[PDB]
């Protein structure tokens, strides 16, 4: 197993992201950021660790999708182990804990994944650090543990100015090896994946798609 998905994406990704490595995903809101994480998991058979620190989690969205595609509600709920937090300084506690002290023979991991705030005195940088040690462990282990994770970052290619495009770049581009990206295109419900990094299957592989109310569908 690599991981599930669609086909418009599946072809692209090499077919299911990839084990051993973390496939970083950065883009804006309203793009399918979360809608993948879920679909990818409840259909990979068993347990996925899902760690959100903001919105994402949906015990309604999970059900609506397991409804129409055919599956099970009451049971599905217990797939993505019930984790967060919403205390980002104190997320390490959970990101370090959930890996070593939650693991077993199970599918994935998805995080949410970016910045946090204190109040003043310019924290930013100090926190722009955070993202490198969490991922240090979040890397050596994913490989050392033949497991695939999904790191949910933000902002994407805004332009080239304001530090080129990704949040903390150079780290993501060393800590995460498979850089994907979801951006919004003219259709409320239809974005586009473009592999910014990966091994097998060229970066120039820009694939398209559509998200419906049930999950990622292919188009025409």
């Amino acid at each position: 197993m690599l991981s599930t998905g669609t086909k418009s994406l599946d072809s692209l990704l090499g077919g299911g992201f990839a084990p051993g490595v973390l496939t970083q995903v950065y883009g804006p809101y309203a793009s399918g950021k979360t809608t993948l994480a879920l679909q990818t998991g409840l259909l990979s058979g068993k347990k996925v660790a899902y760690v959100d620190t903001e919105g994402g989690f949906s015990p309604e969205r999970l059900v609506q999708m397991a409804e129409t595609r055919g599956l099970n509600p009451e049971e599905a709920l217990s797939r993505f182990i019930l984790f967060t937090p919403s205390d980002f300084k104190e997320q390490r506690r959970v990101i370090g804990s959930l890996k070593k002290t939650v693991d077993s023979n199970f599918a994935l991991v998805v995080v949410d994944s970016i910045t946090a705030h204190y109040r003043a005195e310019e924290n930013r940088s100090g926190l722009i650090a955070e993202l490198s040690r969490q991922l240090q462990v979040l890397l050596w282990i994913a490989r050392k543990h033949n497991i695939p994770v999904i790191v949910i970052n933000q902002v994407h290619f805004d332009s080239r100015t304001e530090m080129t495009k990704p949040v903390a770049e150079q780290t993501l581009g060393y800590r995460c090896k498979d850089i994907l990206r979801l951006d919004k295109l003219p259709k409320p419900g239809l974005r586009v994946a473009v592999l910014e990094r990966h091994r097998f299957r060229p970066e120039g592989l820009m694939a398209y798609f559509r998200i419906t109310e049930r999950g990622i569908e292919d188009v025409e």
